[PDB]
This record gives C-alpha cells, sequence and structure tokens, in this order.
C-alpha cells in the first residue's frame, strides 16, 4: 500500500477538499474542508437533492422575507452537508460563512454562531466543526474574537500574502488554508512562464515560507495548504501540517508508486531566515498592498464565493417560491 498518498500521510495529516461526501472515505482523510462553490456544485447532484429540500422547508418553517428564507436554507444546507460530511471522517469539517459579509466583522461573528447553533441542533459539538472566514482583516478579527469569547475553532481561508498570514498568526486562529493552485495561476495568466517545477511552483514557495516562519517563531496555528493544480505541488509540500485535497487529486495520489520525501520540517523550519514581525491594521493593509497577486487573488475570491452563493440562491428561489 505504499502509494504516494499513504507515503504523504506519514508526513502530513490529509484532508479532502468537497462537498460530494460519498466520494470521501476511500482516501481516508482525518477531516474535510468544504466552501460556497463546492457547495453549489454538490447541491447540483441529483444524489443529493434530499438534503436541498431539507434545507428548503426550514428556509420555510422560519419565515419571514424571501432573503431570510432562502438564507436560512442556505445555512441549513451547509450545515447538512458537513453533517453528512463528518458521518465520513474522523475529524473535522470546515463550513464558510457567506463571503458577501467578508468586510463585516460582527457580521461574521454572527453567522458563524448561528451556523454553530445550527450544528449543536443536529447533534454535532463545535469541536468537530472549523468556521472557515476569508482572510480579509476583518474576517481575520472575526476570528480572533470566535476562538478567545465563543470557543468557536476558525479555518482562514483565502490566504495568499505574507501579510495575511502573520496577521492569522498574530490573531491565533486555530488554522490557516493558504492557496497553492490560485497563486500558479495568477502567475501564469500574469507573467512570462506558464510553468513551473514543483520547488519552484509560485504557490509551494508562499506555502513554504509561511510554514517556516510559523514553525521558527513557535505560533501554534494549523498550517493546510489549499487548492491544487496537479499532484507535484503537493508532493512539494509534503511534510506541510495538514492539506487539503481534491477527490481527484486524492485518487491520483492513491495511484501513484513514486518514492515521497518529506520537504518542510519544524526542525529545518528552525533555521530559516525570515524575521519576526507584528502587524497592526495600518500595517497589515500595506504589506498586504504590496502583493499585487494577493491583492488581486483575495478580492477575486470575494466576488466568486459571493458569485457562487448567489446562484445556489437563485436554486433555492426558484424551488420554494
Amino acid at each position: 500500500s505504499g502509494s504516494a498518498l499513504d507515503q504523504l500521510k506519514q508526513f502530513t495529516t490529509v484532508v479532502a477538499d468537497t462537498g460530494d461526501f460519498n466520494a470521501i472515505d476511500e482516501y481516508k482523510p482525518q477531516d474535510a474542508t468544504t466552501n460556497p462553490s463546492l457547495i453549489l456544485a454538490a447541491a447540483q447532484m441529483p444524489a443529493y437533492q434530499e438534503l436541498v429540500e431539507e434545507a428548503i422547508a426550514y428556509g420555510k418553517k422560519l419565515g419571514g422575507p424571501q432573503e431570510e428564507q432562502i438564507k436560512n436554507a442556505i445555512d441549513k444546507l451547509f450545515v447538512l452537508f458537513g453533517a453528512e460530511i463528518l458521518k465520513k471522517i474522523p475529524g473535522r469539517v470546515s463550513t464558510e460563512v457567506d463571503a458577501r459579509l467578508s468586510f463585516d466583522k460582527d457580521a461574521m461573528v454572527a453567522r458563524a454562531r448561528r451556523l454553530i447553533e445550527l450544528y449543536k441542533e443536529a447533534g454535532v459539538g463545535k469541536d468537530r466543526i472549523l468556521i472557515k472566514l476569508s482572510s480579509t482583516w476583518e474576517g481575520i478579527q472575526a476570528g480572533k474574537e470566535l476562538e478567545e469569547q465563543h470557543g468557536i475553532h476558525c479555518n482562514m481561508t483565502l490566504l495568499f500574502s505574507f501579510a495575511q498570514a502573520v496577521a492569522c498568526a498574530e490573531a491565533g486562529v486555530t488554522l490557516i488554508s493558504p492557496f497553492v493552485g490560485r497563486i500558479l495561476d495568477w502567475h501564469v495568466a500574469n507573467t512570462d512562464k506558464k510553468s513551473y517545477e514543483p520547488q519552484g511552483d509560485p504557490g509551494v514557495k508562499s506555502v513554504t515560507k509561511i510554514y517556516n516562519y510559523y514553525k521558527k517563531f513557535g505560533y501554534k496555528t494549523i498550517v493546510m495548504g489549499a487548492s491544487f493544480r496537479n499532484t507535484g505541488e503537493i508532493k512539494a509540500l509534503a511534510g506541510c501540517d495538514f492539506l487539503t485535497i481534491s477527490p481527484k487529486l486524492l485518487g491520483e495520489l492513491l495511484k501513484d508508486n513514486s518514492k515521497l520525501a518529506p520537504a518542510l520540517s519544524v526542525k529545518a523550519a528552525q533555521t530559516s531566515d525570515s524575521e519576526k514581525i507584528h502587524l497592526d491594521e495600518k500595517a497589515f493593509r500595506w504589506l498586504h498592498n504590496e502583493d499585487q497577486m494577493a491583492v488581486e487573488k483575495l478580492s477575486d475570491g470575494i466576488r466568486k464565493f459571493a458569485a457562487d452563493a448567489i446562484k445556489l440562491e437563485r436554486m433555492l428561489t426558484e424551488r420554494m417560491f
């Protein structure tokens, strides 16, 4: 069973990145992560229409204007998928609060507590939940507050710049989801190089820098590389605390028999060069702005998740009204 997947598991905790809960346990992941785009995709599958129907019933039950009924249905839907996923894994599932709240700290904290409450009603303790939030300054502060004030653990996503990584570390959030694949995308579409080797992959370099910094300075926030375009990127990050991978690439790793070696370790990180820095809001916003790719990928990532949430909403509205 010496597949690249089984080998990877010796150095990194594997996480499944999908809303399709029937395609998980094959890869035996510890945790699982979902996002608006993944839920939208799964909610469109014939095999999960019962969850959609149940979510619609819930929205109607609480009443109010269509926007309210749709809001409750979508939250119920995210939680239904989360609850089903938890039956396929022994760990945690990440559930993301609507991206349209990415610049509203208080609204994110409120929506996070609402989801948690919905999970509780489903018989799920918050110990098995990771509330996912956009890594904007307000999202990061919402995470800090959720962690400290409510014991609600968060997964900071759409993490592209070093500024975001530092802010998350200082905020003490449970976990960060620094992207790899979308960073490669930006470089392909914005530079004179369309191909990169694993170690040279811009996304790999980003996570590598973040990992080393976190470990060198002892931050306990979990580093989970996310978003992948190929298995090379994943292998180049062997050793990272966690790695959330789509079922497609997990299947590929399961069929790969090449020998894999750890590329990241705490011991080696303690030798890295990055200097420690502290960031208040001002410093964070400036340093983030210095990373063009990050500014653009965080911005576009928020718009895409909002767009997908709206698509899911149009789907629901058409059926419940």
